[PDB]
């Protein structure tokens, strides 16, 4: 599912993702749109070997079971193809795991190398929530 950028935001707020950690709503908004561009069916490879899947690009090497990732972790215990569906559930409470585990929004490169310290606001504007 390729969702609308106010569709995600309702989804993810309903999910709890708002001030999830401390981390605004318009963050989540901003990673999804630069890792998937809002696509659950986005996958990449990292040069590692690991996939990265769905719409927040949840990495093989410590969160999923893609079968294919040699001396990896499954810390959201779920196969990685969950991760692709129209319904954000895995991959939203995934991404709850993942952002408690220290380094909070960062474990997301593409969110702190395009969305930390910009205005995240902005992907939540004229957004109904
Ligand atoms: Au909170
Ligand atoms: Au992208
Ligand atoms: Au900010
Ligand atoms: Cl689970
Ligand atoms: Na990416």
């Amino acid at each position: 599912k390729v969702f609308g950028r106010c569709e995600l935001a309702a989804a993810m707020k309903r999910h709890g993702l708002d001030n999830y950690r401390g981390y605004s709503l318009g963050n989540w908004v901003c990673a999804a749109k630069f890792e998937s561009n809002f696509n659950t069916q986005a996958t990449n490879r990292n040069t590692d070997g690991s996939t990265d899947y769905g719409i927040l690009q949840i990495n093989s090497r410590w969160w999923c079971n893609d079968g294919r990732t040699p001396g990896s972790r499954n810390l959201c215990n779920i196969p990685c193809s969950a991760l692709l569906s129209s319904d954000i559930t895995a991959s939203v409470n995934c991404a709850k795991k993942i952002v408690s585990d220290g380094n909070g929004m960062n474990a997301w490169v593409a969110w702190r190398n395009r969305c930390k310290g910009t205005d995240v606001q902005a992907w939540i504007r004229g957004c109904r929530l």
